[PDB]
């Protein structure tokens, strides 16, 4: 499984997830898993995307950070099996 | 006060943009998301944690009408699933 996990720190405002996924949509780029949780006592959230490793990711990652509501992006700084662990309880 | 809206959708690019776009076009914030692929299928499950809202009534028929949304279920998952997940994440 050549997947990578992008962990985004975003503003918790309407529209943010549509802007982020929209960038994958415009590249015909499937997102495999998503988690989004608010960060307590803040106006921000984390979004985790699970996507396949692709030669276009580095430029897409740069495009994600340029979004006004994305304050930060990390790649493969999350538990690599988090979606396998979550799935076990919720399927 | 929150509710989970549960979608079965086609696991294809742009599908999550179409779903979240419905909320964005109403300035309706989404508090929690989980999306997981359904194994041995072309579908994924999406759980959306949102404020139970008079607006969420009008939205629900809009979501169901999306070509790529296979099924909509509402209030069938305890909203604490997101608190349970959260105890394990930074
Ligand atoms: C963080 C994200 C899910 C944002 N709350 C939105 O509704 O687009
Ligand atoms: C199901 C959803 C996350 C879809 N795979 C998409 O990339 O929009």
């Amino acid at each position: 499984h050549d997947n990578v996990i992008l962990e985004l720190t975003v503003r918790n405002h309407p529209g943010v997830m549509t802007h982020v996924c929209g960038l994958f949509a415009r590249r015909a780029f499937n997102v495999e898993g998503i988690l989004c949780l608010p960060i307590q006592d803040s106006d921000k959230s984390h979004i985790w995307l699970l996507v396949n490793d692709d030669q276009r990711l580095e430029q897409m990652i740069s495009q994600i950070d340029k979004l006004e509501d994305v304050v930060k992006v990390q790649r493969n700084q999350s538990d690599p099996t988090m979606f396998n662990k979550i799935a076990v309880f919720f399927q």
